[PDB]
């Protein structure tokens, strides 16, 4: 098999590291490391990778991520620059993506792909327990979109479509590679688009789980996810007048209990978050409220004098997110902007409402929320 | 719709409140209740049901079992001729099952099957928390023979199939009491049949799950359940050759979370269980005990001077399940008394090395325990 | 014995329902009620006393508050009241405090109490779960007040200071009236004076656990609880020159498991308490500020524009406590409002970095919170 | 400080680690290792020593536990001769004492002992976390002892009296040094006399929590644990008639949530605790049971033909004990086997109707009973 560890500006020792284990592995047969650019990071990975073929047996190689995509350059380019290479420059049967920075990496998130994989599975997703205040692009964006928009599919029950860990049969891989909307997502939109065509293609979908290992960012406000979010809504955006079919195969492994240090986690700094929600208002946001119910209008306009967000509960926040898909307008800064401070609402909504009532609390919550959504959407 | 309440001498009480329930419900245009003899439970419910027709406006009959099948006089012929009188005596579209001596019944019940049947679904099946140590059929037996013989299908991916909640339409309810399979099995193997023979039609099938739960049985050792034992493993035994297909529609409510009065319960008496694996021998089982594995054999031999069952793991008891399979004859007094000791030894086993690890760990070990078996089951 | 129960507002059905409880209780032998004016819910006690006195063969008497003390004429005036008849008007060798409002109240919490007083103890006070976001004053004024001033005796151990449900042999009641500072605390500074007088004379202390918890207050910002901050940190001021000696006779029983509704409840508005702390600034509120440590100063000073409260660390608080000790002046309308935001800020602060990593990192916080707090006391 | 590695034929590499830990701690002054006797843990540990003592530049000696009591040479001689020196041969002020075999050792330990001796206690005394079915003589027999025989004292609540984790100023020593009751306890008992003879004396008692570091024992069955049953036992009776007061200065730091390894840890095998309870019965043994109540005579007969112990709860438990204390004859095989096999019923009743419902509901269950067994103590 293929492992490719796409990065950026990750530290090189805990990837080189990560990059060793994926090359002593006995059922991988390659490693590529796709790197943004020549920075100190893929100039530390290009040094160090002749050691590690040579100690292992098993050729890694490193290479820039190619101009495929329409988007910001990002993620999507270094994701399919791999597929690129595993589809037109190998042989090999399965590829796996990993991030760089994962911290508990070991052989058995190899092992539990690759089984899987012999089993019969297309596509092998690992997921992770995640903190109450982590994952709020994924379950207020993607995984509410899914649920709002395509409630009888399978779509909104993929546990972390955003996340990067997974492994894909050689037959995926040519689908995805040759998909025009997949291709053109150079961005952070392009785990969204995977998720959603191999979903609507009907591939096969295992969910291994892994209790430890990806990385937490460094403590900010919500301002440190911006650029994600709005890429990540646009993709949902862009995909909104699909037409999906029900017919799925989707197994999830079963979780262990949660690591305390996860369920004691904090994901975000709620006072930063207040204070940025008064800010950047300009006199065309103000404006664009009037396409919002009164409430929300009413609600996020109140932000220019003092934080407000008792008003985004569930439901305004679907009226909001059907708002948003009609007359977002991606690239647009004001609208960029309202995207933003409406899902700061919902999240510190959904903190003080929710998070702050214990762990288990909101786990629960989380998916009798996606189950609220869908029954609404099937409904109208 | 026709709701169906099977029932026996128990609790009349609860009976009639269960029938006021579904007479009183919007969607309910007829209640049926099915007893084996006109016993004083029956003729309470006669007397009563006039009285509950005139107030809500829904009829109200009770009927006596048919001797419809050819095993055992029980749970089959009761619901075989609810279906009877559902198919040549009603019009109605649908027909709920729900056991009548259920204490927590109430109308939204009703509401979540009739409106993922407005969806299309063919069977909706109501599933429930249970505790660590209830649940021994259904795992080690039913799930476990699913899992065994058809790893590839949706069989053991059913959460529930031994439940008596459910609701069929007519067309699913037609072809059950057409097929010979399901029209023999008069006995409790008819929950397994009529599970197994909607999957193997591929039944698009839909879950609701019950969040407070259900009845719970007089505290009593295992032998309580001997004779649902043997016939549900009948059953599974009955269809070993069958052939199924892939997997057709299956959508599965999320479980909320486990109430504590039911993560925290013990299902059995351990004491009077330990005390009956030493009861009952003859020198046939000792005989009989050759056909299986030399640790078990050793192990269950054991059991004449004294309780044994560390022995009885995850993969001695995958071993007996296939000896069983071939070897077990229903109506042998011997091989029944066998089976039951054998699933003895696994439930104590299970009990001291997994449920006594606390409730989250024995859900994981389950759901894990039914994924090992079937990548073996496809692997071998 | 005699069972007091204070009263106010508090729909008299609530009132009436305790009284009755009481009353009917084997060892109660007498029930007063105390309220401030004849109001409707005075009248109708009044009126229903001489039919739960026939019928339980126990005398009901209500009322009126009496100006004793020489503050607000508050909860104080009404305790001392009851201690006085208690005194001068019966001959009962024990007396019994609860609130009037309490929805949980049985005939084994005076039950536990009488025990308790059977083998001695001078002083029995009653406890309770409480959710990670109530006591706030409890925890951050008082119990503090008590750990940074006097760390080496009991007064910090006491669970619930300011808790109202208590019962006292007479002799310890007796001491309590004859003590002018107690006698002068009027307002709802009373509890913490019970507390502290009878640590510092030694009196014999069990705390009892009541396990189904007590009433929670209407939801609403931190602000509606501003008077009974202003007032506990009052007293705990007004006794700061004191001393006290070491540890005599305390007894706690051992609190059960957290009913789920506690450890789950949120027990205040967060917008409404960052909104409040933008709100009724001064000129001299921002002066006297600079009696401060630089980070309160300027993180105070911050409040004006928008919402601030990271700076209120458990350092800077214990720094900010010793600064109100010297210079807060109760009945100064600036000096109250900097205490009341300076305390919302320590609130905010505590419930986003250690109330929302949950219920249980919650409470060893502030039990390890008292303990830095005495040890750095200690050492200085 | 002093610091005491009493050792037997623990791995020396682990010894040895810990002993590294102590030295090159800067409140260590000296750390000594007293052995049970010449074994290969001892000549391993004295070949070691000059190195650690080199390079740490703190002195380690090792010597071999002296004869001082009069019961079996066990753990007793090797603390009491680890005071004989710490009093007789070095001028420190306080002494530590630490296991052999602890797995998570690091200078926090030492520091947190120390820091709470700094703030006065006399006695510091690290406790963790154990699984639902460890520390059942901790529970069962010193515990409850303590509970039913000085109901009023301080002595029940210390939580894990039989510790060997604990850091005593010299005084303290010195007292416990000069005690014959103490001196004699050559066995297991020590750890009960130490705790019981410093309540007694009114020595302050700090309870430090420490998360991990205790080792497990191998898997079996409670057989592995009976010469601790009977000599920890036997140290409860030998102080029976003394006379304890009330006052106590006596804290515990607040535990964290317990980690999940020992949550789901099971403490012993089941299965080989039912057949042992089976075996080494005598005429003799049944004959004393004529002591007993007649459930626990009968109950524990039965025991002689299968395993039976549904009759030994909680307050059968409390009546053996009281049985138990009156005729046990210490060192009699009978009554050693009779303690034994009772002591085994609780266990096996209280596995079963407690840790199986999960450790939180065993976590509240034990302090409940005991608070049980001071109250029917303190009526009787």
């Amino acid at each position: 098999s293929l492992v490719v560890f796409p990065f950026k500006h990750e530290h090189p020792e805990v990837l080189l590291h990560n990059v060793r284990v994926a090359a002593a592995h006995p059922r991988v047969h390659e490693v590529l490391c796709i790197g943004y650019e020549r920075d100190q990071t893929y100039e530390a990975v290009e040094r160090a990778a002749p050691e590690i073929s040579r100690a292992t047996g098993t050729p890694v190689s490193v290479r820039l991520q190619e101009r495929l995509g329409t988007l910001r350059p990002g993620k999507g380019d270094g994701m399919n620059t791999a597929l690129r290479y595993f589809l037109e420059e190998t042989q090999w049967e399965r590829i796996h993506f990993y991030d760089a920075d994962i911290t508990s990496f070991g052989p058995d998130w190899i092992t539990k792909a690759e089984e899987a994989a012999d089993f019969g599975y297309g596509l092998v997703r690992h997921y992770f327990p995640r903190a109450s205040t982590d994952a709020m692009i994924t379950w207020m964006i993607t995984r509410t979109g899914f649920a709002l928009l395509w409630p009888h599919t399978e779509l909104s029950w993929i546990e972390q479509p955003l996340g990067g860990e997974l492994l894909m049969r050689r037959e995926v891989a040519a689908m995805l590679y040759e998909d025009e909307r997949v291709r053109r997502r150079s961005d952070w939109g392009i785990d969204t688009l995977y998720t959603f065509v191999t979903v609507q293609q009907g591939v096969s979908i295992y969910e291994c789980y892994i209790p430890e290992g990806k990385a937490h960012r460094l403590y900010g406000g919500l301002d440190d996810l911006r650029t994600m979010l709005v890429e990540c809504f646009a993709a949902i955006q862009s995909l909104q007048h699909e037409v999906v079919g029900q017919p799925a195969i989707h197994r999830q492994e079963h979780p262990h209990r949660v690591p305390v240090h996860i369920a004691e986690r904090v994901g975000y700094d709620v006072e930063a978050t207040l204070h940025r929600l008064m800010q950047h208002w300009t006199p065309r946001q103000v404006e664009l409220l009037e396409l919002f119910t009164t409430p929300v209008r009413e609600g996020l306009r109140t932000c220019q004098r003092r934080p407000a967000f008792n008003f985004m509960d569930e439901m305004a926040w679907a009226a909001t997110y059907h708002v948003l898909l009609e007359h977002f307008q991606p690239g647009d800064p004001d609208w960029e902007e309202l995207l933003f401070k409406l899902w700061t609402t919902r999240v510190l909504n959904y903190t003080m409402t929710v998070a702050l009532r214990g762990y288990d609390y909101a786990q629960q919550y989380l998916y009798r929320m996606l189950g609220r959504y869908r029954y609404q959407a099937a409904l109208e």
